[PDB]
């Protein structure tokens, strides 16, 4: 279909454009579709884009817009006062505004439906809504339509949401386009996709994005597959991977490092009102933030994650109790059998359950995928599904029998309800991993595993040590291994927070010189230093000049291989607010050789302060650019939960930066 109209090089700026001439009298039939490509670097608070209204006094409410917030939130009224109907459709975070130094050029596509009576946006490639309604509203079909508008909606003669911005190109068309039709429009992101809705995870969410450059040059991500909505455990959620051979250009179709089997993988649109999206998937186990690192010495690929058995999370999470029964200097994973009141079990070298009233074995053992045997026999459970049709949430049986895992609710014998670590290997760069395996209880028999700081782990560049940081209630508690993963040790490091999500990340300075940067409760970004190898650490200190939030956010952080004004550079990111999750910079700083503090002389702002940006993930690719994968929405909100598609990925260069 050709267009019925379409102009470009609009300039809006606090003042409408009137198209009605051009436009009006060109619409016909009861569908159309709007297409639009949009600058918008300094927007307003809240401005419209493109109206059609009915301008005349009394008829206020009679009109359809495309507005956006400067919080990146695109949306639709569609309005007619003597049919009765007022939709108000939106999604937050759905907009870029510029990217190194210049303003984003959004592509958005806004398909109304009178057959199927359904009203659809696109903002840069990705669905933000869909919604179908019983009484459909053409856009065409408002009562006493007589004005179109660009930049503003014309409200009984005065200028409302009056907008900043320019529209390049806008067209209409007298038909709702398909979905294969929308997808070869040309599109002008400044961002691509690695893991999204619909891929091979069939996880409608993600989050808490990892990067990692391996010695071939292969880039390796890791990131939640979140299946029940945005939120963190207690749901489902799997651990993915995917990986890129050309510097980022192009990414693998994803696959699991760990999954669960308990329940579904489902894709579904969880719900976002305010009765419903606190909906939550109470029966599954989970796995939640991924760290990765490579070994030079066995050249495996090492990755960890947080694991919760069924219907565990940090909240519900028993406090006191390891999970483990210390027998000896050895820990063993204690399990409870169907109908005890009590652990009255462990498990074993080679998996065998143990009966710890009477030492005595089982009939039964545990393979290495943590499932349960009865004489060397599989015994099995049967699947959840999720659905909404009752109109709340219903977790269900649904036929499928999957092997017995002692982390789920079904299983004959079950795990401690607390947090544990896992350890999964690749011994092909991400291609396939391994069964995971636990890792030991580090603080004691009756103390919760610490949690695991998302992102990388570091190999020191002239030993074959891996440190993985994690934290607890008081300290940094650093997981070191000399072993290729096979054995595990802790440092601990006070720190002087109670309860604090201090997620840590690590750079070497210089030679076993490590800076771990971590998230505090006091707004800055603080730090701690070993100049052993991670043996010990220094008192904390905080960066002044970078401002967080009282609760915090996650910091990447990375050595920079080369110089940069004859210094040797870090490269911080993180959010640079102390209101939300958003102003998102990379942060350049130079490491003063006399003394090894660092002096940040550069910030770069990879969108809009007003824009979302939460927990990310950067790495040196091979060709010295930079490679920053991110929640590109405020992830602490509770207005932008269950986003589909939002954690992005960017290229930079220092030049960019600097």
């Amino acid at each position: 279909i050709s267009p019925i109209f379409q102009g470009g090089s609009y300039q809006l700026n606090n003042k409408s454009i009137d198209i009605s001439s051009l436009l009006l009298d060109k619409l016909s039939g009861e569908s159309q579709t709007v297409v639009m490509k949009f600058k918008a670097d300094k927007p307003n608070s809240l401005q419209a884009l493109f109206g059609l209204s009915n301008s005349k006094a009394g008829f206020k409410n009679n009109y359809f817009s495309i507005f956006m917030r400067d919080s990146g939130e695109i949306g639709v009224e569609i309005r007619d006062a003597q049919k009765g109907i007022n939709y108000l459709f939106s999604r937050p975070a759905s907009l870029w505004g510029k990217h190194k130094g210049q303003a984003v050029e959004n592509t958005l596509v806004f398909v109304s439906d009178s057959k199927d009576k359904t009203y659809t946006m696109y903002v840069n490639g990705i669905e933000v809504f869909s919604e179908t309604v019983d009484t459909f509203l053409p856009i065409s079909n408002i009562n006493g339509i007589d004005k179109a508008t660009l930049g503003a909606v014309n409200r009984e003669g005065k200028e409302h949401y009056l907008a900043k911005g320019s529209i390049d190109e806008i067209s209409l068309f007298n038909k709702a386009i398909s979905d294969q039709e929308v997808s070869t429009i040309p599109l002008s992101n400044p961002f691509q996709l690695i893991f999204q809705s619909g891929d091979s995870t069939q996880a409608n969410y993600f989050r808490i994005p990892t990067l990692y450059t391996l010695s071939s040059g292969r880039v390796l991500s890791s990131i939640d597959a979140r299946y029940g909505g945005t939120h963190d455990s207690k749901s489902k959620i799997n651990i993915a991977t995917s990986y890129s051979d050309d510097n980022g250009k192009t990414w693998s179709e994803p696959i699991f490092a760990m999954k669960f089997n308990d329940y579904e993988e489902q894709l579904v649109y969880w719900p976002r009102d305010n009765k419903l999206k606190n909906s939550q998937i109470s029966g599954s186990a989970s796995f939640i933030d991924s760290s990765i690192v490579e070994d030079k010495k066995s050249g495996k690929t090492i990755l960890l994650a947080d694991v919760m058995p069924a219907g565990i999370g940090n909240n519900n999470a028993n406090k006191a109790d390891s999970g483990f029964k210390e027998i000896n200097g050895h820990y063993y994973l204690k399990l409870k059998k169907n109908g005890d009141n009590d652990f009255r079990y462990t498990v074993r070298e080679n998996g065998v359950v143990y009966n710890e009233t009477t030492n005595k074995p089982t009939n039964y053992t545990i393979n290495d995928k943590y499932e349960v045997l009865e004489g060397g026999k599989s015994l099995t459970v049967e699947q959840y599904s999720v659905d909404f049709d009752s109109g709340s949430l219903r977790e269900r049986h649904n036929g499928k029998q999957v092997p017995m895992n002692v982390f789920y609710k079904d299983s004959l014998f079950k795990v401690t309800p607390t947090n544990y670590i896992a350890m999964t290997t690749s011994q092909n760069r991400g291609e396939s991993w391994e069964q995971f395996k636990l890792l030991p209880p580090f603080l004691g028999e009756k103390h919760n595993g610490t949690y695991l700081c998302p992102g990388q782990g570091l190999a020191l560049k002239s030993s074959n040590r891996l440190i993985f940081a994690t934290y607890t209630s008081g300290e940094l508690t650093y997981l070191i291994s000399d072993d290729s993963g096979q054995t595990w040790k802790k440092s601990s490091a006070s720190i002087p927070f109670k309860n604090a999500t201090a997620e840590a990340q690590m750079v070497e300075l210089r030679d076993g010189v490590i800076r771990t940067f971590f998230r505090t409760t006091t707004g800055k970004i603080a730090y701690m230093t070993s100049r052993d190898s991670g043996e010990t650490w220094s008192k904390v200190s905080y960066i002044d000049g970078i401002q967080q939030t009282s609760y915090g956010t996650q910091v990447s952080a990375i050595k920079y291989s080369q110089l940069i004004d004859g210094k040797e550079a870090v490269i911080l990111s993180t959010p640079n607010s102390r209101s939300g999750r958003k102003g998102g910079q990379l942060v350049v700083g130079l490491v003063n050789k006399e003394d090894d503090s660092i002096d940040w002389k550069y910030h770069y702002g990879i969108d809009l302060p007003s824009y979302g940006y939460a927990y990310s993930a950067i790495t040196e690719l091979p060709n010295h650019h930079i490679g920053v994968l991110f929640e590109k929405y405020d992830s602490w909100s509770r207005n932008e939960l269950h986003l589909s598609n939002v954690v992005q990925y960017i290229d930079l260069e220092i030049n960019d930066l600097t």
